[PDB]
């Protein structure tokens, strides 16, 4: 307050919100065209996701505690609370170099 | 032989094969009915499940490296090399007794 974030910027993710209350998968909202950006700090990941109409659709800190995993070539998944976050990146290449961020903000 | 251990039985398990090659969630499987098997160690837990014929018709080792996750209440992902599965609970009870029991090998 106030202060300047320099964040990796991926354009062009695709975000899908689920949970498993229904005995199978329920898909609780899906969406496209999102720029993810993520503020690299000591511990924690911030993860945020923006709209083209700055539509800030989901905001997260990922921490080394924070159950979350790769999924296939280029996706990653984020689960707090009931529910999870599948977010799908534009290229294998991108999600490599978001992990990255990832494993040195949780201590790997 | 000889030596005692504990087999952790979770019947009524299902395995989901998550597939990546043009966009959508590719069900290469979507098994109903499986009894997922857990035999742990010190540092790895074997994971595997079987048909009602004791088909093998899945199996890995979860250790600290694995790359996995709780998915919802009662589901669960594990990732290998380019290929996810996600293995679904019969309930929130059962996966948190499965949960509880990765936790020393994890
Ligand atoms: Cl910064």
């Amino acid at each position: 307050g106030s202060h300047m974030a320099t964040v990796s910027v991926f354009p062009g993710a695709r975000l899908l919100t689920i949970g498993d209350a229904n005995g199978e998968i329920q898909r609780h909202a899906e969406q496209q065209a999102l720029r993810l950006e993520v503020r690299a700090g000591p511990d924690a990941a911030g993860i945020a996701l923006y709209s083209h109409e700055d539509v800030c659709v989901f905001k997260c800190s990922v921490s080394r505690e924070t159950e979350c995993s790769r999924v296939g070539r280029q996706s990653f998944i984020i689960t707090l609370g009931c529910n999870s976050v599948l977010i799908q990146f534009a290229t294998p290449h991108d999600f490599c170099s978001f992990y990255n961020i990832l494993k040195t903000c949780r201590g790997h």
